[PDB]
């Protein structure tokens, strides 16, 4: 069996600029490290967001915009916390339980969630 | 801060076709079907793959095929198991990717809508134990 998640990796144009961003908002922090351009090794990182693994290495950004997005949980306390922090990166948004969409600066749409899945069903 | 993984949500063309994919490779439990109910802005069903939150909603966005993936975790014990299960329902199967001392064996395999999947057999502990 499948026991559980074990990572997910992202493909971006600057790793430097996308770095700020997860550090900025999602409080990532760096664990990983690698790549050398001049040895032809692409460059990538991993971070750790709320227990979760997050890699991340430089390629081309997405070409387009779809509705498929990673989803992290926060409380619904904190929405308007994490909105203003968000409209502060300059970042594009598109404007129970309430939930931020926005994108990062390759075009993954990502989301903040407020509320739970028990809570969503019940 | 974040407390965790909320969800994951994915678009496909064809939501019953790809729901057979989620049941039988990944054991998907479904808990949730727009049809459950009478009037639903969307067609869509959510699941339960080991432990994680996956929502899956019928669409017509078909994003281009890139690196970007979602891996499961499973033991090496498994892998040759679940490249049966994989090549017994048809679906395509990426080459095996070069790899360091420490990354450890994975599968890779599409959906039917370009999601890139994977199983990996690794640890991120085995992958820092380096220097
Ligand atoms: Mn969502
Ligand atoms: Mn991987």
């Amino acid at each position: 069996m499948i026991s559980g998640l074990s990572h997910i990796t992202l493909i971006v144009k600057d790793l430097n600029k996308t770095t700020a961003f997860l550090q900025n908002i999602f409080n990532a922090e760096e664990i990983y490290s690698s790549g050398d351009k001049t040895f032809s090794l692409s460059k990538e990182k991993f971070f750790l967001i709320a227990g979760l693994w997050i890699c991340i290495m430089e390629g081309d950004s997405l070409q387009e915009r779809t509705y498929n997005h990673i989803a992290f949980q926060i409380q619904s306390e904190e929405v308007d916390e994490y909105t203003e922090r968000i409209k502060a990166l300059g970042v594009e948004m598109k404007p129970e339980g309430r939930s931020i969409y926005f994108y990062d600066f390759d075009n993954h749409l990502f989301e903040l969630h407020a509320g739970t899945l028990e809570e969503r069903l019940k």
